[PDB]
């Protein structure tokens, strides 16, 4: 019935009923005009015609690796650079946020309301003859169709940036703290009421579970000591509310920021990795500042890790990600003079793009085991049985799955496979191509464009029919992949505006606060801005062993 | 025993302890350097010569009214003007907010949680020798001793603005919607965690109470007909918990957004406007909006009473404050060029300089009568015995008081005056001159310098012995007012940029949102472009009677 159920609304124009069967497009400030905002204006054409394709942009930032070594040594060239890439995302994300599940028009409630997750794009109206809007069948395909028919791996697929599981559990255990669906609620709210990087998964939610936490002397959290090593406390000792299964031992119920890590070794292993980092770092303040109480120390600390996090995600992780020969850099003064809205809200786009689960590789190996999925969940033995070193060693040499590219979804984990399609309807995601064009994408026009191959085309044409009626998070595992990447054009694209508005829109990142005395004079703000991977693991594990994010 | 108690570091530097005894100022970005962030670097000298003081820029907002009225019909021109009154403030005010009542560096509990209002500057610290620092006595001066002296009406002091009831009834009305102290907690809570413009006063902070007080057709409030009048539900009607004394009858308990409103009827005067007002908008939806449900009504037809508010706030209220001839302008686009941030933190200071009780009058005229406080608290008889009409006519035709000057705060509200005092100082609160410094204004040198004449002077200087160690509430009813104005300096330029950033900081203003989808279309978006004062009671006040914010 709805009249706008047709996406008619092109250029970002926003689409309203007016009547039971016309609409009309808002094109205030989108660049076009017309009755669907498809006519560019004069301006709009210079720009649509001196703009290159996101994939000849990524090959220039893939190759010339020559010129960029220059450019990296030039900091003045370095800085406009990283600006850039700053800035030309920026206008990819609605900030302050506007949609949510249940509002395809803006409303305080969805602005206000800060247990949804926010919306790249509206859902599609509950009274839609389709899905998808008006295309398509009246129901989407079986979703265990497409789950086993291009989802499920049959063989292991490597990632062929020689991503490791050091690289995996780091998104896992990063992503979590602002990835925390509310299922009492539904699919579409979160519980990470910070809605980004603000360590929640390491100091708790609320006031009441950090304080359980916390050992109120020198600004630590409490910890344990097991065979000389240091340790998250236990549930038993702190009271902290953690998910294990009921066989699990008291002593082996580690209590951490998130309620969930417990159920990961690898988790397990950064949280006590960034436990460790946080009191190390009050020791640190403590020698500046023997005038400083417990509060102000843990405090602080937390501020600083905010930081050191910040910096390891994009000058480490997303670099890494990236394969850019350009070095990346974490420098907020590069925003100073912009325009720019120091605020962020999670979107349910970002959660679902994020289900990296193909990274996950058939086996865990550590030392000289080789533990199954089985085996290894819930199972932080095996972390005390090898110890932090051994993990870090073990983790840096395993390779991690490719994500895009088809196929390589663990058997193992394909219930998560499912439910991130069944969730995406239930939330009434719109089509991937409707998403491809909401981020200045060119829709594909076949399925064989979206895969680079044939069979898979085969089967998800038999399947949807219309490529216009495709699914974006199928679409995501199954795209053909940038060259030698792990990923392909769409999951970068809608990826990164997401991500770099999470990591810049922090507070810390404002100017009012990038500054000495917010951490604790210059030492405090020297451990964040020279913070990497590689020195969080080294000054953390013992032998400081080597460790980065590919096998080398 | 913090060297940082003495507030040694100037022009915005931030002070930090190095040591038991020593400090050092961290004055990054300030446009100073040196120990005290005190000497001023060659472009900040420029600057300083350049820029006229706030006293000039009043008297020149104030006079020349015929050049401004060749301005104010200039489109370009007023567009220039009002662009600049609103930037030029911006850099006033922190935003990201900073502080808070129990945090005097930034932490992420200070950043994170909403219920504290925020601190323009830090409380002195709990361990510092005075209470002002470390000058001043070891206890401030009894604060009846204040109270009695120089707050106190003797007689009735009008305002020589000539504001009226209408006016400040309208200050209550809507300040109350974010000025909601949390008392069970504390005097630097705040139960308003909109901090802003939301309009939480009628529809009510929580789902829960809005849904209550929601007829659930046609988007509409609930209303009651009372001898052919329309008014807000009951209690008995709804089951929203109001406060009400608990002599008044189930028939008197009006239920509205905000618990309080019950206790004034010059509030439920408002509130009833406004409950008109919003099912007047529904009305307008449904007719250009056959289509839509109950929901998008309402939620619509609140974004466009948002708006309304924010544009009678801007283009009478702060104008008729302003006294400016130069015609203020409610108009988001001005700052779309623009560095600002789309988001606001109500801080405790502005709550506390915005207690304008002395606008108070001995008596409540509404036709013949003159009613007592006494009889006018907790009365809403008095409303249904008039009329709104009759309301209307009455508080636009009796003055209010002057706030500043001195010596009016009505006797009968001295319990409130006190607790102000004495609030602030739990508060910890800096002295007058720090908050003056603060607001790049020069500190006052002497209390005469601070109310312009002798008596007042002498008492305080008997009290305080130290011009430097005088508070900001006090000195705020104290000073010496503009030329004919309301207010003096201090109370303008505190109190204007919170203003401007509270209602400038609300989403609707930001780029996705300023457009006419937002609104339901032009027809919604033209309500708020042409909203004002008049049509607001015109639409809705039986009689369309003239109101005004001043006396005829
Ligand atoms: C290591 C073994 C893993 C298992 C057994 C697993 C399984 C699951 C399960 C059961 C969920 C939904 C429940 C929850 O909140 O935890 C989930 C969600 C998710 N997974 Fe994983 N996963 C694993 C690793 C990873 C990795 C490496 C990533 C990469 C970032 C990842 C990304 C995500 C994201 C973003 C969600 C949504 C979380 C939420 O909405 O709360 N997972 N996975
Ligand atoms: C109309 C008769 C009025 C009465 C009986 C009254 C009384 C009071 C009382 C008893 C309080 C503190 C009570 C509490 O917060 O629990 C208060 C606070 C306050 N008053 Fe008034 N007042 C009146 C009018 C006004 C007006 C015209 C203004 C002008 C703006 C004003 C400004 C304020 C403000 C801003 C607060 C702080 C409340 C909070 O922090 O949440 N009042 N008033
Ligand atoms: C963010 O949005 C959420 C979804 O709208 C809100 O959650 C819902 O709030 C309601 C309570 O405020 C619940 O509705 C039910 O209403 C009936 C009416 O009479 C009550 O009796 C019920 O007790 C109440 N709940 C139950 C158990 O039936 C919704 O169930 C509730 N949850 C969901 C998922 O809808 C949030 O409240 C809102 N957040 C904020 C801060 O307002
Ligand atoms: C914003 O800051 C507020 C002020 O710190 C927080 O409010 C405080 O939270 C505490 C709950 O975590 C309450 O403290 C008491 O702690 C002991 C622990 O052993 C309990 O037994 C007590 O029952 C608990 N309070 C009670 C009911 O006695 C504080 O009372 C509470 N309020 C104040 C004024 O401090 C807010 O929690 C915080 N907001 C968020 C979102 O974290
Ligand atoms: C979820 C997500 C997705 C992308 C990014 C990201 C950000 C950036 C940058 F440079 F803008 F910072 N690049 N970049 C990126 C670029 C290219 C690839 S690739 N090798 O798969 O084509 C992979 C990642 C981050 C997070
Ligand atoms: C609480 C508060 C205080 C000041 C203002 C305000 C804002 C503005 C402006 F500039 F933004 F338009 N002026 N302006 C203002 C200016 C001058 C006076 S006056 N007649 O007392 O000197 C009174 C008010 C608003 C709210
Ligand atoms: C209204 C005309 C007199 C005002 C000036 C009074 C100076 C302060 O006088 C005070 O008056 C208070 C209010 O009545 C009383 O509660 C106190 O006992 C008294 O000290
Ligand atoms: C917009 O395209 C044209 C108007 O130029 C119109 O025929 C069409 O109906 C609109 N979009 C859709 C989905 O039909
Ligand atoms: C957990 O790991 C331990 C130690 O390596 C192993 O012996 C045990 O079988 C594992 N338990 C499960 C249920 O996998
Ligand atoms: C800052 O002012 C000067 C340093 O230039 C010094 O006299 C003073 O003591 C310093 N701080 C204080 C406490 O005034
Ligand atoms: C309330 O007002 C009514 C009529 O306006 C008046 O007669 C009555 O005395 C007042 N009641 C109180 C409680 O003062």
């Amino acid at each position: 019935a709805n009249p706008c159920c047709s996406n008619p609304c092109q250029n970002r124009g926003e689409c309203m009923s007016t009547g039971f069967d016309q609409y009309k497009c808002d094109c205030t400030r989108t660049g076009f005009y017309g009755e669907n905002c498809t006519t560019p204006e004069f301006l709009t054409r210079i720009k649509l015609l001196l703009k290159p394709t996101p994939n000849t942009v990524h090959y220039i930032l893939t190759h010339f690796k020559g010129v960029w070594n220059i450019v990296n040594n030039i900091p003045f060239l370095r800085s406009l650079i990283m600006k850039y890439v700053l800035t030309s995302r920026s206008y990819l994300i609605d900030s302050p946020p506007t949609y949510n599940v249940h509002y395809g028009y803006k409303s305080w409630e969805a602005f206000s309301n800060l247990s949804y997750y926010t919306r790249a794009l509206p859902p599609v109206a509950d009274d839609c003859p389709t899905p998808m809007g008006v295309k398509g069948n009246k129901e989407l395909p079986d979703s265990k169709e497409v789950l086993e028919k291009v989802l499920l791996r049959r063989e292991f697929i490597p990632d062929p940036q020689g991503s490791n599981m050091m690289f995996a559990f780091f998104a896992q255990h990063f992503t979590h703290q602002f990835f925390k669906t509310d299922h009492k609620r539904g699919p579409g709210f979160t519980r990470g009421l910070g809605h980004g990087v603000d360590l929640n998964h390491i100091y708790g939610e609320t006031l009441d579970r950090q304080h359980k936490l916390r050992l109120f002397k020198d600004g630590k959290l409490k910890y344990q000591v097991i065979g000389g090593e240091v340790y998250p406390p236990t549930v038993k000792d702190t009271q902290v509310e953690m998910i294990y299964p009921p066989h699990i031992p008291e002593n082996l119920q580690f209590a951490v920021g998130q309620e969930v890590f417990g159920l990961v070794p690898g988790l397990m292993m950064y949280a006590t990795i960034w436990l460790r980092e946080h009191n190390r770092v009050c020791d640190i303040l403590k020698q500046e500042h023997p005038e400083w109480g417990d509060e102000q120390l843990f405090q602080t600390s937390r501020l600083i890790l905010i930081g050191e996090t910040i910096k390891i995600v994009i000058e480490d992780y997303v670099q890494h990600l990236s394969g850019y020969h350009f070095k990346l850099k974490f420098d907020p003064e590069l925003l100073f003079n912009q325009q720019f809205q120091y605020q962020n809200r999670i979107a349910s786009e970002f959660n679902t793009l994020y289900h990296w689960h193909p990274l996950l590789p058939d086996t865990f190996n550590i030392e000289d085991q080789e533990y199954s999925f089985k085996q290894f969940l819930y199972n932080n033995s095996i972390l005390l049985e090898h110890g932090l070193t051994q993990f870090v060693e073990s983790f840096t040499r395993q390779i991690a799955g490719r994500v895009a590219g088809g196929r390589n979804v663990p058997i193992a984990v394909q219930a998560v496979a499912k439910a991130s399609i069944d969730q995406s309807r239930e939330m009434k995601y719109q089509s991937l191509n409707e998403y491809r064009k909401r981020f200045s994408l060119k829709p594909y026009t076949s399925f064989e464009e979206l895969t680079g191959e044939k069979e898979m085309a085969a089967e998800l044409k038999a399947l949807y029919s219309d490529i216009d009626v495709m699914e974006l998070y199928p679409a995501l595992l199954v795209e053909k992949p940038r060259p030698d990447a792990i990923f392909g054009e769409t999951m970068v694209e809608l990826g990164a505006p997401f991500s770099l508005k999470g990591l810049m829109g922090n507070p810390i990142c404002s100017p009012q606060y990038w500054k000495p005395s917010t951490f604790g004079g210059e030492v405090g703000f020297k451990i964040i801005n020279t913070a990497s991977i590689q020195s969080l693991i080294c000054n953390n594990v013992k032998g400081c062993p080597f460790t980065s994010f590919n096998v080398q």
